């Protein structure tokens, strides 16, 4: 899994996350943005965070 800071494609003065991507595709990652929704965020609105370590 890759983890990302994200901005929403249609808003955004603050970075959100980092969040674990649920899936990756060409030019976008599927990011949880609420308790009931995920959004395909284009790369230009993502920053790759370091992966956290299992406990």
């Amino acid at each position: 899994t890759h983890w990302y800071y994200f901005k929403l494609p249609g808003l955004s003065r603050q970075w959100k996350g980092p969040q674990e991507a649920l899936q990756e595709a060409a030019g976008a990652a599927l990011i949880p943005v609420s308790a009931s929704s995920a959004q395909w965020i284009p790369w230009r609105l993502l920053k790759r965070a370091a992966c956290p370590r299992p406990v």
